[PDB]
Parts: structure tokens; sequence; C-alpha cells
């Protein structure tokens, strides 16, 4: 029972931090104790060990060619990006559980071509997840990002989005709207998360909600419990996919509360310090 | 006294603990609802002459309601068991000895289960002349023909007065659409209300003369929505609104009016489960 | 560097008489807030006129000339019965307002309406232009032109503030919140929706805005759309030469305009 | 001695336009009055009034051979089906249990399997008869659709599961799911309890299926698609009929027919309705 | 009421002292929608050489008014025979005509960097006013990521109104799956037609309404480009082109497509027996 | 120097006795084309057997030494009385190109030897298989329906008919079960529609013929004229199995016309 996570690590420059979306949620994933294997683009500069280092620390295995870029992707504080997406094409690993991409790794070429094709590769062995976070500061025309992100809403079986996704993606439809065009292309769940407003999530039974609990790496937080509550609950692997469907509004809501408890936590422990 | 006719399903719930049988379904609690409430009451079900048969008949009798002669007439008692499966058979006459009555209530699977769905129907259409017409969808999971249910529920609106549903009925209805878009199409196809239940975010309705709303409070879901359904047509009753020569002052109903109805059906639906929870 | 208001001010008579006019109460609330303001209404030269004068006069509001050439003062009595003309010269005598304010009947009653579409696409040049539907059906009129009206204005405005009821009356058939994202589609930088206790939304192309609620029924939304107006003045967003800063206005922005409307609307409240 | 039972709508097609007419139709009575007209003693439940219409149908169907079921002519007022534009004037009702023998075969399709209340009756009399008879179903969703455009699938899924014998147009199964070629829907129709699933691709012949395999039989070189496909079914059902295979009695055969005997049925169906059009012709 | 063909004009040269001939799909669509009877803008990427001159005057001979625009390439395109390509395809994503009945692309167009990002800018500029026609046509033969291929036909499907593709192409774009099986799952992103072309089996077409058949015609280059010009034109003269009459073209009966796709198997066999002449 | 392997059952068909046997025409037919061949077959020493071995010689097929090794030679008349078994390691040079098909492939206990011996001839050989569906020959269809699959995994030719695919899957087209067997590995699955032609499918892309204005003597020597084409193109042996994956539609529609034709050729020329 391993996690495959594809996406961007970097270096957000505010003093320097390890971050990149995807990368959170392997270290999310990891820290709740699941075998998280992390495929990135990574440099072998200072801010690429330390980015290594943070990952080796934290339990999640570095898949190799993570470490081939010419440096290591950074965002500086409204962000400013220095980046380049590019990873081998080869599936690199037994086939997984779980395949989780998003952010950047999911609509920025080259890597965003491997990321679908690899995606199309171990689905018929892995749950596929994506969550959009949309981080429109990048060097990227609008209408290859929106079209990038629809296709992979139709490869999925888990999303998770913020409204601030989904208001990006269509402004003119409330994100509820949004959300639920997507379940109707395919996946098991759509998740939404409502900041102050608390989450909510749609599956064929009907929709779950969680009541009201604005700091980095939160929606990532969220999107590792639920993956986390979900493999728990014995709902991923191809193998249970019809079951990932058939997801009661019950067993959706306390995945929800568990995420959203996880995320807040998240967020508490952080400010504590 | 002005009289209240429910048509629908009463059943027996075998929960399999300490394996148990409780009187149910969702038309039975709502007449049995108003009945207690203090209004006069007719039920027309379909039941058996059996144990289960004679124990719904006594606690309907019990609380006030009239079992409309024609109601005994099933091979056996309807049951669904708690995986919930159903045993079930639902046939009605297609002409009731019922005189004239003031409000008509019907929905759940009597609305939407051949045959007496057919006669369900053709029942709303030959009491709107003299009675309030009200629905309530209550989609039970499971449910088949999913299309067949979704257009004889549509068939139920075009000649409902009022209509109830929940979050969950709406969205089982349409997936593609909030509640509330689904609600007000509702609303557009004649109905002078339609109230949509949101679990612990309260409850919305909609007239034409705008929107009204009431907060969550702070233990079924489904019993709990029956007595929602029976304070507010309790509600609307005392209002005057209800009977075929109120159903103009019904559509033009106030927002401030339709908010004490809704208020009144929240606290009615909250009070019926804390008095339940004491035992 | 002026406000100026177009539309109704009247007396509120109820069932058995007060200074009304949704437009007169966000002139009134700007000049309170300290904004120098001009309002053109129509109002008779008889005795609710002049009580409407003192009290405009009172609340540091200038009257625009050519307002009180009213047969009579139009009245609101109390359901609701209007005795009102909604009349404006062609050409009022002010300056670019840096800020054009109009809605409620004014909207859409004849003749006066016609001059107000055409008013609006003229001072756009140097002025944001602000609408409050604020429907009020008790003075009857064909219903698809009072919409055909409301659907022009919205698609000159740069501001739209609007409550679920006036949305609910233009379409019953959609929820308020789809309404509003159609509106703000169509040219406007904001649109804001009150729900009652379910607080405030905001809609503009960087994202929604929301306050929560508790934080006079059309009194408190005339209040909500005067403070409205005073935050995005005071944030520096308003006159034709800041439009393109209010479109992009950011979601923390907009959600800070949202709070300090509904205190501002909340506190109009409460002190009286 | 052995009859057969057809029970669907007879109509009057109204045709509104240049030179107008009036028409004895009703894709059920078309195969009732084809099996009458192949030898075959045929009675036909039907629902027409006792008005001019009403006579025009009765008279057509005597003339045939076909005997009219007792209990068939209380509607207020014939159906009609009229194109100016489709506009259909249709009632289907049928008592509940009709004064008719055990038959060899019953047939049923079109308007009567999905028009309410008689489709409810309809799907129960399947049900019952399939004790001693065969049953056989042609979708025909064309007019079906005409009349309720808001039809459900779930209607012709349930009459499927009922039937042995089954005819239908590619254009019938693209309705049922275009996302698949209507072989994929035939074979999937298949798998649900049926012997045959006959499927009728226009100008390219027709393709029929059995667990023994598939049979084909090209296009005829050469209108009238509603009414020649009529003559197809009657063609197929007096067909199996001469082998030996309709009855409950021989149902096991039936399902156990060889691709060889399979594709003569389609071929004897495929001649008998190109037959049936030339004959119209002059 | 103008066409507006937006594509790659090149010479084909022959494999060999060989010979050059004006080609390019969407050229050849523009062309044979022009010969037809329609008025038709074609905007191109061409020289201003001897092949550039002499693709010019074909288009000026054909009764294709070329799009202002169209003769700034560095060099004519060519491909030379398996194709070899020397091609460049860039054009302004700028609006350059009042807006078109029906706006046409296809072939190296669609799929090639930077034009096809304009390709898809103008398509967007135009779907308000213009029914949308595409035709795959693949050449996989000029050297491209082929995901990225795959990813700007997908792009162009889901903007379509019309749709044509051979066996070939859809084969090309995902071999798994019966051709028949692509173009329905095409239908499902939007389009109102999409029409398959099988060779020697004939051809048959998808709408909401039912898939449609034409038989194999009794009779090679440019077959396919007639094919679709004869398709855009029966479409044309049925009343179902302008963006006024896209809800009238999804709403086509199986009986209207079929003569459509007979006008379309006609005019591509008409053009292939007018070239065996000469 | 280049010689052609069949495994399979070689039997007497009785209406009047034939030769029969679906594996033995195949090898047939390649001799009657002019290739030399090796018949690894289960025989009897009996006058049925030294009929069937009669055949085979005069056509031009050498035996596999340890066929003739059945207590009784195996018969149709369909009720089936045959034993199917082969030595797990034949004596034979390494062929160019191993087929086999029908009985042999699913009839146990030599059903089991046939899929190892195809994995080890891989090394030299192209592997075909025609599943030639014959289930009058009891047995749990589940693992016949296990063991043409695992053959189809090691093939790298498959030619099947529509009926042999129904059998296989009644609930998909013909053309749906020959793509997914074609993803298992294969460089051509060849599919017979009776009289709609044949069709096969590559990587290349489909190919075509018509149907032609009779047996299952007829399948097997379509079989023999697939296999001979492709020899005489070039694509047998290992050292050429990239070309044959690559073979493009035009030479794949040679190939199934020369195998139509040959099929054709074969039926008239006997009436």
């Amino acid at each position: 029972a391993r996690g495959l996570v594809i996406g961007e690590a970097l270096i957000d420059i505010v003093a320097e931090y390890v971050g990149g979306s995807p990368l959170n949620v392997a270290v999310g994933l990891a820290r709740l104790g699941r075998d998280v294997d992390l495929l990135t683009h990574i440099g072998r500069d200072a801010r690429g060990r330390r980015i290594a280092e943070y990952i080796e620390s934290s339990g999640v295995q570095l898949v190799s060619g993570s470490q081939t870029a010419d440096r290591t992707p950074t965002a500086t504080a409204t962000y400013a990006f220095d980046l380049e997406w590019q990873i081998p094409d080869t599936p690199p690993v037994a086939p997984p559980l779980l395949v989780h991409t998003g952010s950047i790794a999911a609509a920025r070429e080259p890597g965003c071509l491997a990321v679908a094709a690899l995606l199309d590769a171990y689905r018929a062995a892995a749950t596929v997840s994506f969550d959009p976070n949309v981080r429109p500061s990048l060097s990227a025309d609008p209408d290859l990002t929106r079209e990038r992100i629809q296709r992979l809403v139709e490869r999925s079986d888990i999303i998770k989005a913020s409204a601030e996704d989904l208001h990006w993606i269509d402004p003119t439809q409330p994100p509820e709207q949004t959300a639920r065009a997507w379940l109707a292309c395919g996946p098991a769940i759509v998740a939404l998360t409502l900041g102050d407003q608390g989450a909510v999530a749609f599956c064929a039974a009907g929709p779950a909600s969680v009541p009201a609990q604005d700091t980095v790496g939160a929606g990532d937080a969220f999107m590792a419990g639920l993956l986390d509550t979900l493999w728990e609950q014995g709902l991923l692997g191809a193998d249970r996919r019809t079951e990932l469907r058939k997801i009661g509004v019950s067993a959706l809501t306390s995945a929800l509360e568990v995420a959203a408890l996880t995320s807040a936590l998240t967020v508490a422990r952080a400010g504590a310090d």
C-alpha cells in the first residue's frame, strides 16, 4: 500500500521555506503514517539540498530523476515564480494504490504532458486524486490552463478545490455549481473548501458539509487528511473504484470532518510557534 | 370541522443489537403528526389483515387518525428491513369513500410506486377543486427507475400547492444544480410554496412574494422531516390559507407569514425530537 | 470632488409623516459620513418639500437647482400607496460628479427614468456609476419594462447593491447569487448582495467576499449603500480615472468595504 | 389451431399538407395483419372507438383475417397521429385480463409498450402469458418519442427482460445508448434473457444474435421504413413459427437456435419486408 | 455570406526532375468551397517567392480571396515524398475579417506552434457569429511531441460544430478503439456532426438524432478535402451554418445528415474523377 | 533452412470417414503452398492412424517423432472421441514459425505443454494461434477461456472467426475482442466475418477485404494463406519480430487479400 505524488517542490522566498502544494500533500500523508513516493523536479544546489533533506526527514521516498533541474524552482512574495516543470515519463514505481497531482505540475509544459500520460498509465491500478490549487501569478496563458484542469477533472476519482480555485475556473457560476459540474464528468468525490464558511463535498449519494472552524499549506493538509481518511475507509486502489463512487453521505461527512480537523490542527500547531 | 386526507404508505420498519419493529411510513407520520396537533385527519393506505396490519391500525386509531375504508386489502403489510431492503405493495382504490377534504397530502413511495402512484396522481387532480394539495417527495434511497421516479415527482409538482423537500431529495432529483435552483424551478410550475430543509443549516421556503429563511436548531432525519411537514401544514391551516377557496390567498402568502410558518414547522420538528429523546 | 445622487425624495405616511426616498437616504448617509454630495430629485413648493429641503440642508446635502418644480411633493402611504410623479431636466446644473448614484423608483418610473439612463451614460466619463435596484412594485407599471430598464442600468453601472428580495422579484427562477454573478459579467466592477440575517456577499473579478449578519428595512439598506460608497471613496477607487483600479479590487479590499457597509447600516439602526 | 396474440395500438395516420389523407396505422396492428396475411390465426387486443375511424379500422382488421379481441372498442375516440410537426390524439388503456385462450405467441411494441396506463397491463400480460407463449417485442422508438418527447429508457429495458424475441432498428438502439454502436446494445439485450435479438440496419441489411452466434443478411438493392419494419417482424415470427420454435414448449429449442436456422429466419424476414414494399409499388 | 478558412497552403513536391503542385488541406477546402459557388476568404502563411506567387495565382484563379497578412512567411512551406516538411505556420491572432458564417481549420494549422495558438484565438473570437468546422487530417511525419499534438486536436474538437475525420486519423488519435467510438466520443464534447470516412467502406456520421451512412462509391490526393467542402457546401444550402442556426444544426435529422454525406461522397468522387482525367 | 512447426490435433471426421483436425489442415495448407513443415500431433497405430500418417506424407509435411503414440487415433463423427498429450520437449530444431490452436490449446493433458513450448520457441520463432472454438468437446469453459487468453499473450499472429470470439465473449462485438487481444502482445489479429469478408488489426491501423462471391477447411486454408504470405513478405522468425509488429496497413491488406483468395481458391478447386 504505497501512494505516488507527482508535482512541484520549491522554496517560498517571502527568509526562505520549503513548499510546493504537491510536496505538502506528500509530507502530509507521510506525517499521518502512509508510504509515499514523491517524484519532483529540484536542483542539486543549496535550495535543492534543503528540499531533499526536508523530504528525507519526513519519511517520503524521493523517486529517481527528481534532482535533474538546472536550478531549484522558487516562489518570491501576489507571488513571482522562477520555475521549470519537467519529469521523466517512464513509470518509476510499482503501481501505487493512489496517484495524486495538481498545482503547477498538472498545467505547465513540458511536465504537464508526462503527468497526464503517467495518470493515464497508473489509473487501472490507482485512485487518481487532484487539487486545482490555481497559482495565477505563474507565467502561462489562462485558456490552456483552464482546459488542462478540465481534462484532469475528467480523469480523476477524488478532487479537492477552494472556492477561489473554482471562481478562477468560471466566475459566472457559484463554486458549488462548478463542483457539481465536475462530479458529473466522472469523479467519485468533489470536495470544496469555503474558507470561514467550512467545506462541502459531493458524491452520487448526496451533498456533505462541515461548518466553519488564511495561512500557507492549510489546503494541502486538508487534502492529505482527506486522502488519509479515504485510505483508512478502504476506498482507494482501482480495485475499490466502484465502492469509492458509492461512498455514503455519512462516510463522506466523516472524511470531510477529518480533513477539516487535520487542516485546522496543522494551522494551530504552526500558529503556536 | 374541516378534515385533512393523507394518501400514502404505512409500514413496519424492521431494524436488524436488539432487533425491533416500529410503525412508520412518512405519510403515516404526517397523518399522525397532524392529529397530535389537534387536526381531524383521514389516512388512505395499503396494509394487510395480519399482526403488523392490526398494529398500524391500532397506532393510527390511538393517535386520533381515521383509517379510510379500502386501506386493509394488501396480501401482506409492507415492511422495510435495515442494505435497506423492502417488502412492499402500493395499491389504492381509484375512488375512495372520502367527502371533499380541505387538504390532500401525498408523496414518499406512494407517489412513485406502481400501480398506486397512478391513482395518487388522478386523486390529487380530483381533490384540488376542494383541497389544498401538499407533497413531500422524500426519496427513500433504495428506490428504482430513477428517471421514471423523476418524471412522476415532476407531475406531482405541477398538481401541488405546497411542497416540502430536503437538500438530499433535490440532489437526487438533479445532482447538477444546487437544491435552491430545483426548488425555485418547482415554484415556477404552479405551487404557492416550496419549502426546502437544509439539515443543520435550518430551512428555506420560496413563494411569489419572496424567499424566507430560518436558522438551524441545536433523531431520525425523516421522522424529524415528517414532523416538520405536519407543523408546516398545521400552521398554514391556522393562518387560514388551506382549502381551494383560499388557494389565491395561499399563493399570495407574505414573506413574514411564510417565515412564521417555517419557524413553527422548525420548532414543531425540534420539539417532536426533544420529547422523544427524553422517553 | 463631489458625489451626485439622482432620484426620489418623499414623505413616508404610516397607516392611520416621515422624510423618505431611497436615493435621498443614500445622499444624507454620504453627507453624514462627511462627503460633499448633491441630490437632484423632484419635490413640491409646498409643506412636505420644505421639510425635505431643511432635512437635506441639516444633513449637509446640497439640493440641485431644478428639483423643486414639482406639481405635488410625492407621497408613500403604508403595503404601500404611491402618490408620485418622477420628472427631471434633460440636463442638470452640476459638474461631472466623481460618483453618480441612482436607483429605486427613479430608475423605472416615467418620464424621469428616461433622462436617468441618458445621464448615467454621459456621467461615466468622469464619475463612478452606482445603482441600487431597491424594487418597489406597489407603484405599478409594465413589469417587463421595469425589468428592461433595470437591466440597461446594470450595463452602465460600476457598483450594484441589491437585496435577495430585489433579485427574487427581478428573476424568481434563479437564486439571487446567480442573478448577481450574471450582472457582474455585464460590466460592473462590484455587485453587492444583502441576504438579511445571513449577512452580505459581493462579487468582483478577483473573487467573492462575504460578511456574516448582526453586524428600518429600507433605511438599513440605504445606509449599507452609503457606507459601501464611502469606504470605496476612502480606498481611492471612485472616479473615471480609478475605474480600472475598482474593477481590479482585491477580495480583501472588497471584504473590508462589505464590513464597513454592514457596520455602518447596523450602527445607523442602533443609533435610532 | 394454435393462435398468436398481438397487443398494441391501432390508429389513423393523418397526413396534413399537399393532397392530405387518412391511413390505417399502428405498428402492432401492422404485425397482426402481416401475420394473418402469411396464413396465421391472430387475435389483436387494441384500443379503438365506436366512431367512424373505429369502424374503418375494425373493417380493415376483419378483411385481413385478424380477430379483434373483445374489449378493444371502448375508446372515447379512435386514436390518431397527425403529420403536419407530429401531433398525437391517443389514449392507451386495456382490460387487465382479456378474454383470450393461452396463445402460442404474444407480440407487443411501440406506444402500447410505453404509454400509461395501458403499458402497465401490457407488462403484466407478458409475465402471465409467458408460461404458455413465446414473447416477442419491437421497441419501435421513433413514434413513441414523437408522442412522449420525455420518454424514459427504463420502460423499454423492463420489456427486454420479459422477451424471447426482440427486433429493433439501429435508430431504436442509438436512442437507448448513443455512446455505443447498436450491436453493443443488441448483445447487452441478448445477455438479459432473450433467445434472439434482431437488429435492422436500413440499407445495410440486418443482423441477429443468439447464444450460438451472430447471423447477418445484406441490404436489398431498393421508403416506408415504419411500414417495412412491421412486415420484417411479421416475417421473422411466421418463419420461427414454421421452424417449430414458438410456444413455451419450445422455448429451450428457441434459445438453442443455430446460426444457420437464425440466418434463414433473417433472410425470410428481409425478403418478406422487401416483397411487402415491392407489392405496394403497384 | 462569407466562409473563412484558416490553414496551411504549401507545395507538394513529388519524389523522383520531379514536379511541384499547389497543396495544403485547408487550401483545398477553400478552393473546393469556392468552386461550388461560395464566397471564401483564406488566411494562410506563404512567402513572396516563386512558390508563393504560384499559390497566390492558384487561389486567385479558384475564386478564393486571400486574407491580408497571409504572405509574411520567410519562405513558402514545402512537403516532399511518408512526407518531409520544410514548414513554418505563424499567423496574426487579430480578427482580419467581418464575422463569417463559417470558420474552418484543420491539419497542420491546428497542431503546429506558433500559428495554432492564433487559430484557437480566432475560432474563440468568431464562434458567436460563425459555425466552426474542423478536419484533424493528421500528418504525423511533421516532427512534433505527439501528446502536444493530441491535446491541440482535443481543444479544437471542444470548439467545433462540424468535424470530419478519416478512420486513419482516429486510429492515430487513439489506436485502442474502433474509429466509430472515437467519433461518438467526439460528438459528446459539443459538436453537432462528427463525420467519419472509412475509405472503400463508404462514410458514416453522428449527430444527436442518430447515425447516418453512405455506401462505397464505385471509382487519391485531396479526396478528403473535397469531401469536407462538399459536406460544408450542402450544410450551407440546408440553412444550418451561422451561430444563429447552431441550435438547428444540432437538431439536424438523420435524413438531412444522410443527404449531406451523399453530396459529400459524390463531391469527393467527382474531384478524383476530374483529376484522373487531367 | 527455415522450417515451420504446427502443434495440435489430427483426427478422423466421420459423416464416410475424412482426415481432419484444424492444425493438421494449416500444416497441410502450408506444405501445399511449398513451405517445409513439421507436425507434432497425437495419432494411433491403426487403419485410421496410418490413413492420417499417409495423408501427412503425401502432402509433404513431416511427422514430429513421438506423434504416433496414441492408443487409438482420435475421432469426430460433433461427438469427440480423442486424447491430447505431447512430450514436454519435441525432437525439433528451432523453427521459424510455431502454430497451434483448436483442441490442442485447450484439452488436457498436453494443453499444459503447449503453453510452455510457445514461450520456449519464441526466441527463434514467430508464434501463431487460431482458437477455432469447438465446445462440443465438453470441458470447464472458464479454464478453456483462461488457456485461450494465456496463448493470446504469447502469440505474434492471431486469427479467429466471429463465431470463435462470440463464444469467448458474447457481450462484445468481435472487433472489440480482437482489438483487446492485440493489446496483450500480438503484432496482428485477423478476424474472418463470414460473408462480410475479413479484417485485421496491427499497430499501424486496420485492414479489410470484402466478402468473396464451404467447410471450416476454409478457415484453416485462410490461416495457411496468411502465414504463407507473411513468410514471403520476410516477416517470420524472432529476428523479424519488430518488422512484423510494424507491418504497414498496405502490407497487412495484401496479406488479408492473399489469405481470403487462398481460402476462396481452396474451396472452389475442391467443387
